[PDB]
């Protein structure tokens, strides 16, 4: 019908589109050479008690990027058996707090055929509620990711136009030598429909997609030869020492750093790093090596990335460039010594007693898809 065109180099302009045939295009045509090697990593579902320790441990106030700026990474929060006195305390400090549902429905069918009405539910819902219960008012909250990774045709990104998400970051592109950088979704994507059964858009959306590499396993990036590459790092099922993840790390950081240096996404979730002690050594022995040795790296928000794709800095512009140094290294105090803990029930969730942490008063039921305030108020009809 209304497909999307393929990238038009002349009408996709900075900083609202950004688009190249193959989507391996450096923006601004910036030599590789000059290029800051962008790192994401991102965490998944829900943020708790699971949990905080372990981001405590990593994101510990002392790994800067060569701005001198604390490290960050972005949260795809998951509503249920949250914290969301601890979700405050994580944008607080300058991370980056993006939605991953309320339900995080098991039901992979249900996200590849929902409707526009049900993404808004599942993600303006979220939205509202971290909005509300973690007190974010800058309007930050700005992307989306959802469970398991099921795109939701173009439905999923009408929601995100109508509903004013920035960016998304569901949409998984292959094992790609070189990988590709980010692409608005104004024109056709620029590579396959990944994944079983996936529906991907088709249409112009007004949404950015922080697509997702694939990683590469192989053990022996020489000698061995195909094997299906992992877009969530936990889901490479080869991994099973902290040996071949540190290899693993250097080889795939190689292959963005050696190439056009597309940001790096290091996808996970929270236990994988916990349950693994061997894991957690190797990644944070890894972040170190790479941070004492590299001048030209930056471990930055998926917004950020963003912002750089709008108004690109070199290796040497980006030390002063004023996005990165958003809340640089913040100290402080949390906007509340000891939060409520609210515990609360919902005909939605039936059976069900979930605490909610909040510095907020406790509303008066759980949140969930119809009552995302937990107001318990009757809707109109
Ligand atoms: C929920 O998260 C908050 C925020 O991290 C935790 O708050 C800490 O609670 C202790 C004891 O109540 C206080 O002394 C600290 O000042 C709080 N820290 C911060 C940063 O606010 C809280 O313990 C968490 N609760 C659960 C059940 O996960
Ligand atoms: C949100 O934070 C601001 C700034 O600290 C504070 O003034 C306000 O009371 C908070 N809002 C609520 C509802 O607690
Ligand atoms: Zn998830």
């Amino acid at each position: 019908p209304n497909r999307a065109p393929p990238c038009d180099s002349s009408q996709c302009v900075l900083p609202d589109c950004f688009c190249s045939e193959d989507g391996t295009v450096i923006p601004g045509d910036l030599p590789a050479r000059d290029v800051p090697q962008m790192i994401t990593i991102t965490f998944d579902d829900a943020i708790n008690n699971n949990n905080i320790e372990l981001y405590k441990e990593i994101f510990n106030g002392k790994r800067k990027n060569p701005n001198g700026c604390d490290i960050k990474a972005t949260y795809f929060v998951s509503h249920k058996y949250t914290n969301y006195s601890a979700v405050q305390e994580t944008h607080r400090k300058g991370h980056e707090i993006a939605v991953h549902s309320i339900t995080h429905n098991d039901d992979e069918r249900f996200w590849s055929n929902a409707t526009v009405d049900d993404w808004g539910k599942e993600m303006a819902g979220m939205r509202v509620i971290i909005e509300k219960f973690s007190n974010i008012t800058d309007n930050s909250v700005v992307g989306v990711r959802a469970p398991y990774l099921r795109v939701g045709g173009n439905n999923q990104f009408t929601m995100m136009e109508e509903q004013a998400f920035l960016y998304d970051s569901t949409i998984t592109a292959p094992l790609s030598n070189p990988p590709l950088w980010p692409y608005t979704m104004y024109f056709r994507m620029p590579h396959r429909c990944h994944g079983n059964l996936q529906s991907c858009p088709t249409r112009s959306h007004a949404v950015w997609e922080m697509v997702m590499n694939e990683l590469d396993r192989r053990e022996d990036p020489s000698n061995d030869e195909y094997l299906p590459g992992c877009a969530m790092v936990d889901s490479c099922s080869n991994i099973l020492t902290g040996d071949q993840f540190y290899n693993f790390l250097n080889h795939n950081f190689d292959r963005h750093y050696e190439q056009n240096r597309a940001p790096l996404g290091l996808y996970f979730h929270a236990a994988w790093l916990k349950n693994n002690p061997e894991f957690l050594e190797a990644f944070l022995y890894w972040i170190d090596e790479i941070l004492q040795s590299h001048n030209d790296v930056y471990f930055v928000t998926m917004t950020q990335v963003i912002q750089w794709v709008q108004n690109p800095r070199t290796v040497t512009e980006a030390k002063n460039f004023e996005p990165w140094r958003e809340k640089c290294s913040v100290e402080g105090n949390p906007a509340c010594w000891v939060p409520h803990s609210c515990k609360l029930t919902s005909k939605e969730v039936p059976g069900e007693t979930i605490n909610l942490q909040t510095c907020l008063r406790c509303p008066v039921n759980y949140p969930w898809l119809n009552d995302p305030t937990g107001d318990g108020h009757y809707h109109h009809h």
